[PDB]
């Protein structure tokens, strides 16, 4: 599914991402744009042999198993398959324990690179939140 940019802000916020660890509702928005441009079914191979899945490209590493990522963990207890479903549930869940992990929001190189210290608040512009 591509999401609009409402409809993901709408979805995120029932989910509880808007100002979870301190992170206000357009931080998540502007990192789902530029991981997956707001694809849930996007995949991206890292040079490490890993991949990243779904809205948040969640990477196979850590997070989720893929059963070709050697030596990785799956600290979200899921297949990897699971985070490219329509329903945002296991992607926004899983998200969830990857900002409690020490580093925020950096865990996301594209929200360091192109989301933080910018003008958030605009993708979630004229939302019916
Ligand atoms: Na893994």
């Amino acid at each position: 599914k591509v999401f609009g940019r409402c409809e993901l802000a709408a979805a995120m916020k029932r989910h509880g991402l808007d100002n979870y660890r301190g992170y206000s509702l357009g931080n998540w928005v502007c990192a789902a744009k530029f991981e997956s441009n707001f694809n849930t079914q996007a995949t991206n191979r890292n040079t490490d042999g890993s991949t990243d899945y779904g809205i948040l490209q969640i990477n196979s590493r850590w997070w989720c198993n893929d059963g070709r990522t050697p030596g990785s963990r799956n600290l979200c207890n899921i297949p990897c398959s699971a985070l490219l479903s329509s329903d945002i549930t296991a992607s926004v869940n899983c998200a969830k324990k990857i900002v409690s992990d020490g580093n925020g929001m950096n865990a996301w190189v594209a929200w360091r690179n192109r989301c933080k210290g910018t003008d958030v608040q605009a993708w979630i512009r004229g939302c019916r939140l």
